[PDB]
């Protein structure tokens, strides 16, 4: 029953009222209620906000921070901070959950993180409450990553602390202060891919939904350890794919443009170096298709990518899977006795060659470009092309109805019209290039109509709407970017997880505090020199 | 390259110089790129169609050159979409002209306009 | 050595504490110390910023 999983220390909580809440746990009420009630579910779809099982849990949601603060401390039934709840969100967890973007809300969310944090600290030194995870296996920094809490994921990687007692609970130990220039180590404990779900590889892999997942990345911390894995150890690796890729598209063209024109398929082994040559470009060509068809069939099975929209995020992979498939099936053909394996061998060169601009991302300027180039066919050219479609159709069988031919001669077909309007649209259209009509107005007005709907208004239409969107998109395309070439890092430093690993690893390992157990801190940071002219203390 | 060298002398005068210096702006910063891409699709459509062409028999298109010439042609608006009949297949030629011209003529150029637009408004006082 | 080009003085003067940097050159203290060490170069791939040898630069 709905009246069941509630108590009354769960609606005085909610008056906030402390005197009442305290009247009514003064006798000894059971602390450790849990509101098991869809009501409380965390489903959005449904009235309500899930806040925690526990009390503890609301009041911590809330900003009731007497409440906390008395139960943390009282004579008789001390709540467990660290409760698995239903759904496995521990209290911090289900302050991330309720965390949103709003600024107040950042504030309460992080002010009563960090209290209830020392809180614990205090409660029990040796707890490790911020590593608990609940069924998903996330713990709150990656629960905030994945669900886009960009405020609570700035605090936890800049968060600080100067008690020297419980200041091991902090993530960014400064080291000095030389006037105004001072290093600020990080943690790095869960950021690099070294943990079953890593900060990083959530946002990398994190679908479209979530917002932001690009302009969380702009952290300080996270953009200065992605650049400097760039500049350090993936650089030179992209630019050995890239000419691996350029070497390979040059192989397939030359061995496509040579092929022989003589014979249905297969072709003989002749005893000539040529067909040698020209066998070991097939051969090499069939191995990369093969090679970005496996890697495509990889990368679906791994990531499970969202098929709700899988042509935003995706683009790039799904067009180098196209291509395997294409250069596949004209293989297929090949061995058929068919010569149909052409058009496929022809479709894949050419995808292959527009592919090749995959490898702007590695640039600052092109990778911006190609991120504009696929935003403008996804958002300006679909549309333009509709709307062009419907126009040019109906123009088209309008003409081709108009057309007689009951004596150049062969324009009756809707290809022809069809063609013949879009060379109107490329600016190639011959207002006369049929006299076939029996009404010569009829016929140059709907000509003057098309030109005009097409060529004067939605191409001049298209070009403003791109400007626009470009000055529009500018920031999302470079942030879009900074994403792309952070997947690229995840993916180059996970392909040699056999060959090795020591070496691809940052940050170094030191030990600057001690624990209240009387121990040191060994952790990964990675510095970061500040200057301030204004702090100055 | 001597004829072309007279805009040297536009800084002399306060409005000359300042397209003069968007000009040089603009090729160092929008036309090198849209060159590069533009290449990149170019080059890579007309192999497909040099390939698809077989001429077995208005004859020697087979050259990369002519067919590179071609398409380049259809980005000034000049392009014949039935240039040759040489090929095997009508459907693939056809279709991929059809796809070098939206890539390149109906988006790049559009795309260059309005990149141009951009790199105009930010740079006027630089 | 890297801790010779340094004195008291410049640390002294690096807290900002006039009391102590009067105190300590009260006394008669070197106001001609160099600070000829890479740690205050120019450099800017380096970490620390160059000031001047001089405690008075
Ligand atoms: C990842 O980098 C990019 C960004 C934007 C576009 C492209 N290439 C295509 O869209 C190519 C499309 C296409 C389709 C069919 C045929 Cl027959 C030929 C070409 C690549």
């Amino acid at each position: 029953s709905y009246y069941k999983g509630q108590t009354a220390l769960h609606i005085a909580i909610e008056r906030r009222n402390m005197t009442l809440v305290t009247l009514l746990v003064e006798n000894g009420a059971d602390v450790q209620a849990a509101a098991n009630g869809d009501f409380f579910k965390k489903t959005k779809g449904r009235p309500g906000f899930y806040f925690g099982e526990l009390p503890l849990s609301l009041a911590a949601c809330t900003n009731q921070l007497a409440i906390v603060k008395f139960l943390l401390q009282n004579s008789w039934q001390p709540a467990d901070i660290s409760a698995r709840d239903s759904v496995g969100n521990t209290v911090l967890h289900a302050l991330v959950e309720v965390a949103d973007n709003t600024v107040d809300n950042t504030k309460f969310v992080t002010s009563m993180y960090n209290e209830i944090l020392i809180l614990g600290a205090k409660l029990h030194p040796t707890l490790k409450l911020e590593e608990i995870t609940n069924r998903k296996g996330l713990t709150p920094l990656a629960l905030a990553a994945s669900s886009g809490k960009i405020g609570v994921l700035a605090y936890i990687l800049q968060r600080e602390i100067h008690e020297p007692e419980c200041r091991h609970l902090s993530r960014k130990f400064t080291e000095w202060a030389y006037g105004p220039v001072h290093s600020s180590l990080y943690d790095l404990s869960c950021i690099d891919t070294c943990e079953k779900n890593s900060v990083l590889e959530v946002i990398a892999y994190s679908s479209s939904e979530t917002p932001n997942r690009h302009d969380m990345l702009l952290v300080e911390p996270l953009n200065r350890l992605l650049q400097d894995k760039w500049d350090r150890f993936v650089k030179r690796i992209f630019y050995f794919n890239f000419f691996v890729y350029c070497l390979y598209m040059i192989i397939f063209t030359a061995a496509a443009y040579y092929r022989p024109v003589e014979g249905l398929p297969p072709y003989k082994l002749k005893n000539t170096v040529g067909d040698y040559f020209r066998v070991t470009g097939e051969i090499l060509s069939v191995s990369g298709g093969v090679y970005f068809f496996f890697r495509g069939i990889q990368y679906f099975l791994q990531r499970r990518p969202s098929l709700k929209s899988l042509f935003v995020d995706s683009y790039s992979e799904i067009l180098f899977f196209v291509q395997s498939l294409f250069m596949l099936v004209s293989v297929v053909l090949y061995f058929s006795q068919r010569k149909e394996y052409v058009a496929s061998m022809v479709f894949s060169l050419a995808m292959g060659w527009t592919n090749m601009l995959y490898y702007t991302r590695g640039f600052q300027q092109m990778g911006i470009y190609a991120v504009m180039i696929e935003k403008m066919i996804l958002r300006d050219l679909c549309r333009f092309m509709f709307v062009y479609l419907v126009f040019l159709f109906g123009f088209s069988t309008a003409v081709v109805t108009l057309i007689e031919d009951g004596k150049g001669n062969s324009y009756n077909s809707l290809y022809s019209t069809c063609l013949e309007l879009f060379k109107f649209t490329i600016g190639m259209g011959d207002l006369e290039f049929t006299e076939n009509y029996d009404f010569k107005a009829v016929f140059i007005i709907l000509l003057l109509a098309y030109v005009i709907l097409t060529y004067i208004l939605l191409l001049n239409m298209l070009i403003a709407l791109m400007g626009e969107t470009v000055n529009k998109i500018a920031q999302e395309s470079k942030n879009i970017w900074k994403l792309q070439r952070a997947i690229t890092i995840l993916d180059t430093e996970k392909s040699f997880l056999k060959c090795m690993r020591k070496a691809f690893r940052s940050g170094k390992l030191l030990q600057v505090g001690f624990t209240p157990d009387g121990k040191d801190d060994y952790r990964w940071c990675f510095r970061v020199d500040e200057v301030n002219w204004t702090t100055w203390n």
